[PDB]
């Protein structure tokens, strides 16, 4: 199987120079929180290289922000590892609802709960209720996608190609890091800016590209397999067709930027809101490219 020639018109924003430092801080954070990983889990985390993804997503971030975001990613990888109990819908329901309660303020218990509480304290405090509402929405949506997949698998139900794309937006967990971008970029989006049709299209296309690129570079429901199912093709035919669909998503990023600039000028958007939206127009390209260089390279 040969990967296709991807359509990548987005230039690179670089890689953070503190990649080695933020990895050492990530494992130093896991040890201080009592996160006891098994040997296969430790090998899996080293193989996944969370320091690489976070450094390609936030190359200009401060070291403190990069370390914090990396520990979120380190925590999210540990959450994903446990759910692939992980298939029993009754276990997933109690596990997810416990993590969300800890997020909402319930006193933590285990190491994963105290780690999440510490992550939420360092991140969510100081941010606006506008940001905390979107951050919880994206984080909780990602957590409940494990319950959704568990119940869907237990019922013998399979997702269509369209339903999986909507589900993949929350299950790729790129959106919670689009909220973290606001922190490292020094911006804050009002709900009016979040309601702009072109910003929604831009935020979703950035999320879709990350999800599909993930499935392509990783041979669980996979978009390439669903293409192979809905088209009855071989693996190489489904991989190239998946790459073509990714090219359309990259095209959606370009059209959403143009339409967002048009919506800024037409609506008379100025001040910090215009600065926050123009920051996303400039940065979301490098996020797509940074995520792409992680999965493909
Ligand atoms: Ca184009």
């Amino acid at each position: 199987i040969t990967l296709p020639a991807f359509h990548m018109p987005f230039q690179s924003a670089g890689c953070h120079p503190g990649l080695a430092e933020t990895r050492e801080a990530a494992w130093e954070w896991a040890a201080a929180e009592g996160l006891d990983l098994s040997v296969p889990a430790r090998r899996k985390m080293i193989r996944t290289r969370p320091e690489l993804w976070i450094s390609l997503i936030f190359p200009q971030a401060t070291q403190a922000h990069l370390d914090l975001f990396c520990q979120w990613l380190f925590w999210a990888f540990l959450v994903d590892d446990e759910f692939d109990a992980g298939r029993d819908p009754l276990m997933c329901e109690r596990a997810i609802a416990r993590l969300v309660d800890v997020f909402d303020g319930a006193a933590p218990n285990g190491p994963m709960e105290r780690a999440l509480a510490g992550l939420r304290d360092r991140t969510c405090r100081g941010r606006s209720p506008q940001w905390n509402r979107q951050f919880r929405r994206d984080t909780a949506a990602w957590l409940w996608t494990y319950y959704a997949e568990a119940v869907e698998r237990a019922a013998g139900q399979v997702p269509s190609r369209a339903e999986f794309a909507k589900h993949r937006r929350d299950s790729v967990a790129m959106q919670p890091f689009l909220c973290l971008h606001e922190i490292t970029a020094g911006i804050d989006l009002p709900d009016s800016a979040r309601s702009l049709p072109a910003y929604i299209a831009l935020r979703n296309a950035v999320t879709d590209h990350s999800g599909l690129c993930n499935d392509i570079c990783s041979f669980e429901h996979n978009a390439v397999r669903l293409i192979q199912r809905d088209r009855g093709s071989t693996l190489q035919e489904a991989v190239d067709e998946a790459g073509i669909q990714l090219a359309r998503i990259a095209e959606r990023v370009q059209r959403a930027e143009r339409e967002l600039i048009e919506e800024i000028e037409a609506a008379g958007i100025d001040g910090p809101t215009r600065t926050a939206l123009e920051r996303c127009v400039r940065d979301y390209r490098g996020l797509v490219r940074g995520d792409f260089d992680y999965h493909a390279r």
